[PDB]
């Protein structure tokens, strides 16, 4: 059982930014709290997470970051940390393939159907959204990666493209919640299951 | 129908402190994200909503702080922008009433016994930890407050507190969350059988 998540920044920024002003960066702090809370609890991280970052803001879109869990070794779940990371993920030259950036923390420039094919070979792929299936009326496959949009949501175009490899396409809760809380409940309802 | 959350920051520093550093001033970072996670949803803030906040750090404690979700104007869900407010509030001279720092932001030096006599006059005091019964096995009050302590839990002492208030002690998941977990997942429990 591994478990992913992808979250798409349309603003977030592709070069280094001010640690002092994670929103000014087009909105990193929504990408810092995914992160966040896709990898950690009480006792540390959760070794079966990747966490999979799409940056598509100035000046040098795309940019894609993963952060592996069992990999990860000096991260703490406040923003200026984890914003710490994407900055230096950001410095980096890198291609088309994933480079690592330092333990735990690559980065490429695979936009959104290079990185969703790619993850489809590990993956099941899930798209949350509000108007999905409820999630207590499916059933989740063993591998899932769950697809979320940021504090604007996916475009159209984009939408297309997620679908066309999305297994399932599945709401969490009856309002329309923060992409980080989305994270929380996902991991929660996989938790019931397997502990 | 008035949802509560008392944070309980027994680290927290109780005068203002650096913004670069939120983890540095007792864990403060900790504080910032549950109040981001109480109030916020992709619409803006959840206006039923109050976020009470018990800081014990040094130099000053023990000061605590009431946003109230229904008057919080400029308020956004990064740490950083949270922080600001937090420590506007811990440079106020104060007693033991609420005092208005700015709109729907106030601060007092109530202490854990104070807070917790005077909310119990609004809510239905719920204390959160790991070794609760299942949140499923209760049926929740429609005014619940819930008790939650930091990075380290609540003391002893402060249980003994809370437990002369508090109506039920329940468990959220399997794992042991971070904070601001326990108040995403808190939310998704009411929202369920609210919306
Ligand atoms: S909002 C930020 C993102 O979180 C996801 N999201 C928000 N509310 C949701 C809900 N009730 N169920 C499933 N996904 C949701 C969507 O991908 C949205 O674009
Ligand atoms: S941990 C930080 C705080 O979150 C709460 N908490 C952590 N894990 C929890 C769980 N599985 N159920 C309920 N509350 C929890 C406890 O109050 C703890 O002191």
């Amino acid at each position: 059982a591994v478990r992913g998540f992808l979250i798409v920044g349309n603003k977030a920024f592709t070069q280094p930014f001010s640690l002092n002003d994670l929103p000014g960066a087009g909105r990193m702090d929504v990408l810092c709290r995914c992160t966040s809370q896709a990898l950690f609890i009480s006792h540390g991280i959760r070794r079966d997470v990747e966490v999979y970052l799409l940056l598509l803001g100035p000046p040098s879109p795309p940019k894609s970051i993963l952060i592996k869990g069992d990999e990860v070794r000096r991260m703490s779940p406040d923003e200026r940390n984890v914003a710490g990371h994407i900055k230096k993920a950001l410095a980096v030259e890198c291609g088309k393939s994933w480079k690592k950036v330092h333990s735990g923390v690559y980065v490429s420039r695979k936009g959104l159907e290079e990185l969703i094919e790619e993850l489809s070979e590990k993956y099941s792929i899930i798209y949350l959204k509000e108007d999905g299936v409820d999630i207590s009326n499916a059933q989740l496959p063993p591998n899932p990666l769950f697809v979320i949009g940021d504090h604007e949501g996916l475009t159209e175009e984009q939408e297309k493209v997620v679908e066309r490899y999305a297994a399932l396409k599945l709401s969490l809760s009856p309002l329309s919640l923060l992409a980080e809380q989305c994270v929380v409940i996902a991991h929660h309802h996989l938790d019931r299951l397997q502990f």
